[PDB]
């Protein structure tokens, strides 16, 4: 059982699923440290973000709860295949990295904010996180390398 993964019972169906408390990822299928990882992300900011401002909106007023609902809806569309991660990041991420389809490049430990770093290094290549909270706001993280 890879780092951070636990077994749980779905409320709706009673079927077993798997949850990762470090990445906040969840999935039905049973799952499965590098010096560097490469990640893309989609950031949704809220009124308590350290800098409640982005290229999308000079004053970001949405509540943290409203930001989480936006993040949840993006995760739904990405997982259904209705939308691609990069397309949503390019359009909706509250971050200049949107112009790069969310790409942050490669980094090692000791460079990024702790919740973001821990989730990034707990992901497998190609895997996506659930909502990850930092002082900047709420992130969806995609490990690409």
């Amino acid at each position: 059982l890879p780092p951070g993964w636990e077994k749980a019972m779905s409320r709706s169906s009673g079927r077993v699923y798997y949850f990762n408390h470090i990445t906040n990822a969840s999935q039905w299928e049973r799952p499965s440290e590098p010096a560097r990882v490469r990640c893309s992300h989609l950031l949704v900011k809220h009124s308590q973000s350290r800098r409640p401002s982005s290229w999308r909106q000079e004053k970001i007023t949405r509540t943290k709860e409203e930001a989480l609902e936006l993040i949840n809806g993006y995760i739904q569309k990405i997982k259904s295949g209705e939308e691609d991660f990069e397309s949503l990041a390019s359009q909706f991420s509250d971050c200049s990295s949107a112009k790069a389809r969310g790409d942050l490049g490669a980094f090692s430990r000791g460079q990024m904010q702790k919740p973001f770093e821990d989730a990034s290094f707990a992901l497998r290549t190609g895997e996506m996180s659930g909502p990850v909270f930092t002082d900047s706001g709420i992130h969806i993280i995609l490990r690409t390398e």
